[PDB]
């Protein structure tokens, strides 16, 4: 099974490249979006967790329509990073759900993010508002000091497709080299005994950057790129990511 | 731990080293393929003797030696007779494999050989030793074209290949399932965490293993295949912009 949104379809051919756009202020981000414009991605990730006046809905509903107008032919991804999981800032349950959910209704994304461990209630009932408004979910969960164990890694991609994710996300810290190989091992194996849509996988840091690559084969749909400054360790240019995506699909 | 140096080339340190592999009948197949490979971007060339028709008439064999030398004057080269066993064209005995070796070795044209790891310990020992009184390096090499042993079994060849004296312990194996790549990759990197002290090669082969000839650098490969112009094999060309790009990330 594969995912569409927008004009995209994710979990076939090559994987997709998402770019994560941070500006502070509204200016800031329309001038991130009008460098980006250009760029080799597929989707456009806006971290609204960098963004100021997250706190305040229409300052949110105004940049999200600034990016609209700069972006027009890439699919929107909306995404509050918690501090809980290596974002720039926190905000109460009730905020993070309230923010999606006005994310939803502004009609101007076609995604959104929702991280597994909010809560299965909320989760659930949010993915249920996302959908009623054609809005897809991708899921996901992060570990910044460490890489779980292979089967906690299939476990928490399992439950994430259960809660209804559109696409389950993980991306996990290497301590050390094997550390990458255990995350692969885990996409294999979540491809293998569970997976029924696509899944992204990565393993992070200068040392994980190969899982930022091998997709295809191991079976991960998309991967992260840097248009300047990477959103999370391990990000290599958007140019290059291309570059070998391509170079290993035709493989 | 060491590098191995063949020529200015150092064998090791930075990113994975390019090997291409010629393969031609007769002398005017060698000097075509020699030709075509004289601008590529690689950076050892191996010549696989297997290939060469009558390997038995050292006279022959040293001539096309000559001939690529000639044409391929910087890179260095590196000897191959893969035998039958291990994927080889043809057949030669023990003895008939050691004195091609030594003729190479002899010759002054060759920067490196082959031994394969199951030649025989006794004859490999003594190859290895001739090899260095003569300043020419050895790769030892084990090749399974249709399966992946056990990472423990990948690991007990490499260590094995150090034994006997190799420069550079080579694998390269096939992989049936996605998992049999990563165990490629587990036994290359608990070979470096723990046993290695010299460069290693190693490599899962067809489109499911090219991970392996990518990550050299991450996981502890020194060197990988690619070719001038197969699945999985890419050109020598995007093999370097990839290695490049994994290198200055
Ligand atoms: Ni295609
Ligand atoms: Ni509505
Ligand atoms: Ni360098
Ligand atoms: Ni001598
Ligand atoms: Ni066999
Ligand atoms: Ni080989």
């Amino acid at each position: 099974k594969t995912v569409t949104v927008r004009d995209l379809v994710v979990g076939e051919g090559a994987p997709k490249i998402i770019v994560s756009l941070m500006g502070k202020t509204i200016t800031d981000v329309k001038s991130e979006a009008l460098a980006y414009r250009e760029a080799d991605f597929d989707i456009l990730e806006w971290r609204v967790d960098h963004f100021a006046n997250v706190t305040t809905a229409e300052s949110v509903l105004e940049a999200a329509g600034a990016i609209r107008e700069i972006i027009t032919d890439k699919p929107l991804l909306f995404t509050f990073r918690s501090a809980k999981e290596g974002g720039e800032q926190a905000l109460t349950t009730g905020q993070y759900i309230d923010l999606n959910r006005a994310a939803v209704d502004s009609g101007l994304v076609d995604m959104i993010d929702l991280e597994l461990f909010t809560g299965d209630d909320e989760v659930k009932a949010t993915v249920g508002y996302a959908h009623q408004h054609n809005v897809a979910v991708i899921m996901s969960n992060h570990d910044f000091h460490k890489t779980p164990a292979a089967e906690e890694i299939v476990q928490r991609l399992r439950k994430m497709q259960e809660l209804g994710a559109d696409i389950p996300k993980i991306a996990v810290m290497p301590q050390t080299k094997a550390d990458v190989l255990t995350l692969l091992t885990a996409t294999v194996e979540m491809q293998e005994r569970y997976a029924d849509r696509p899944i992204i996988t990565m393993s992070m840091s200068k040392t994980g950057v190969i899982s930022r690559l091998a997709g295809e084969v191991f079976g991960s749909a998309a991967t992260f790129g840097a248009v300047k400054k990477a959103s999370a360790p391990g990000q290599i240019s958007v140019a290059d990511l291309r570059t070998v995506l391509t170079i290993l699909h035709q493989a």
